[PDB]
């Protein structure tokens, strides 16, 4: 549904706001929801700025790009800060993938402008790794 | 493993070369391999410029971003050109996601340069939709 650079970037910013909160202010709650004994889980950010840990979407044909899957399985197999960094990079990549999915019909200069806006804030990886 | 802008972009270009071939010169072979009756399939491009239709990777923790899953299931539920366009956009998004996964440690100007190189060729969606 987002189609202009402005619309796509508003959608990006809202989803990123959700994931930022999951990985910082709410990191303890997000961590606990990523139970290694559950089935495969993903971290989603929604355009209403809510984050969600849930099963992967079951959609045919695939619609939005999907976040990294099974992040819960290896939660305790590495230092907590390394697991958080891995989730952060994958969340950065998901946010970028989603925006350029909505942006499939953008022309070359529009793609450049959209990436410029995305590249105006630190990545989640940058935030989480300090 | 790719770490510099040059390394990441070489990896991107090789993977994209593979997907370009799948969606153009080899489109009939790629289409046939995407059997709607098989289990869920994805279109992968490898850095040796080979494309592959296969089951999704089973990796914990998730390593590379994964391509769109189950593209075979809806192959015949839309016009062939629309299915190809959908695969193309998702392949564009996967290629971008992979590069910025390898590029997690790039600084702001490096991210800008990497996207600029990616944005120097038409997207697969642009190629396929003419």
């Amino acid at each position: 549904s987002p189609r202009t650079v402005e619309e796509i970037f508003k959608d990006y910013s809202a989803r990123r706001a959700a994931l930022l909160r999951a990985l910082t202010k709410d990191v303890d709650d997000f961590y606990s929801q990523c139970d290694p004994e559950k089935e495969n889980l993903c971290l989603y950010g929604h355009p209403n700025e809510s984050w969600e840990v849930n099963l992967p979407a079951e959609e045919v044909p695939p619609e939005l790009p999907e976040p990294a899957l099974g992040i819960n399985f290896a939660r305790d197999g590495m230092q907590r800060k390394d697991w958080l960094s891995l989730v952060a990079v994958h969340s950065d990549c998901w946010l970028l993938s989603v925006s350029f999915y909505f942006g499939a019909r953008l022309n070359r200069n529009e793609r450049k402008r959209l990436f410029s806006l995305i590249n105006d804030l630190p990545t989640l990886f940058d935030v989480v790794t300090g």
